[PDB]
């Protein structure tokens, strides 16, 4: 069993490239993420993680925050009935409206589905570690790997990670408990990603020899 | 002005097979190459050169392999400690004490006045790092701050550039906790085959971003 994590990038550059508004670029992002969820399910992944946002992203203007959060929420609105939906992250920086709607969508999702779509919002290792410490500070004799794993934003090690958009860096999106995650970078903007691009990415990722330090 | 470079040295086994030599000789070439690389980083104006010596999982290899690798890195310090400031950090409880003792003696003897620092991180693992920080501050502070976290991470400052030769596009337990804005560069050349020109074009790529 294998899981896949996507870092969606390139909506502004795609808006300028297509000569359309940012809102329409985010609508194309919604469609593209629905496609991508279907592809990941067809490819046998048990969980498809989508990095929705870092903490820094919520420092953009409220118009961009609203447009983006609505675009991501629309993915769940369209797909939630046929899969298990979940979410995590630094929820205190997300506007409460979207926390409410995503909570309702998770309650309405198919908890018995063998495929999971998982949104991570407000990713930042510093905020994650600080939150875990402040949660357990003075309440346990010591932190164990089991408890840490049980409270990380990503609830399991990530097998494959894909970042389109041309930037070779992880920003605030590195998954805490995935020391041997395989990373794949490609210059294609997310909204230009085809099924064939996804497939050759999976060829690259699956062809690699995983050795785990041994 | 603080500028940092982090190298993930990889490919010693494949290089030993490629050259038809023992693992020990491949690690000797790694020692020579890392002395070169430290020199290159100093010439390029980096204030600290971080080298990831090992992950926690690496110490589950056979004792001969651990001895070979730890001796090769320690030999880097043996050759360089007189002309630079040396430091080290990480999950020290899993490092064999022989190497902790020798590396501690070498760090105490290093050139504290050098404006260039070589820093080894040993037993890297984000889980062990976070667990150690928590257990240190558990119940003793009202809340964890970014300052305390930054002051207690294995890598004590933000990393500017991160380079991994050897062809694998992954962090392999070596991701620096407090470097959200680090730029990454991967190249297929094995570490022992890296030239100064390869390093220079790597720096062109990283600096053009
Ligand atoms: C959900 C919120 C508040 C923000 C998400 C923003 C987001 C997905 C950013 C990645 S795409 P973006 O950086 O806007 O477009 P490019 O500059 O990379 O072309
Ligand atoms: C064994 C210890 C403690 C440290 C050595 C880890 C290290 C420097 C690995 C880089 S080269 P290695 O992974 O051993 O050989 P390859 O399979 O990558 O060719
Ligand atoms: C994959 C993803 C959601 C990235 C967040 O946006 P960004 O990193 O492109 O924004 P910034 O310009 O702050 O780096
Ligand atoms: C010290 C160092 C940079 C080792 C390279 O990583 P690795 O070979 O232990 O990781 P993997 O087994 O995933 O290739
Ligand atoms: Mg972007
Ligand atoms: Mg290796």
């Amino acid at each position: 069993m294998t899981n896949l994590m996507l870092l969606p990038d390139g909506m502004r550059r795609w808006s300028q490239k297509q000569g359309i508004s940012l809102d329409d670029s985010y609508a194309a992002m919604t469609d593209k993420l629905v496609e991508f969820t279907g592809w990941a399910r067809e490819e046998g992944f048990t969980t498809f993680y989508v990095t929705v946002s870092s903490v820094a992203n919520y420092s953009r203007s409220e118009e961009q925050v609203t447009t983006a959060m609505n675009a991501f929420t629309e993915v769940v609105r369209r797909c939630h009935d046929t899969l298990n939906f979940n979410y995590s992250g630094t929820l205190e920086v997300v506007p409460e409206r979207w926390l409410t709607e995503l909570e309702a969508l998770r309650a309405k999702s198919d908890s018995q589905s063998d495929f999971t779509l998982h949104f991570i919002m407000g990713m930042s290792l510093a905020h994650e570690v600080i939150g875990i410490f402040n949660k357990f500070n003075g309440k346990i004799p010591a932190l164990t790997e089991e408890l840490l794993a049980a409270n990380a934003y990503v609830p399991e090690p990530v097998d494959f990670l894909i970042r389109p958009g041309g930037h070779v860096r992880m920003s605030s999106f590195y998954p805490l408990m995935s020391p041997f995650a395989e990373m794949y970078f490609c210059p294609t903007l997310l909204n230009d990603m085809t099924r064939a691009d996804f497939d050759v990415a999976l060829e690259d990722l699956r062809e690699r020899d995983r050795r785990y330090g041994l």
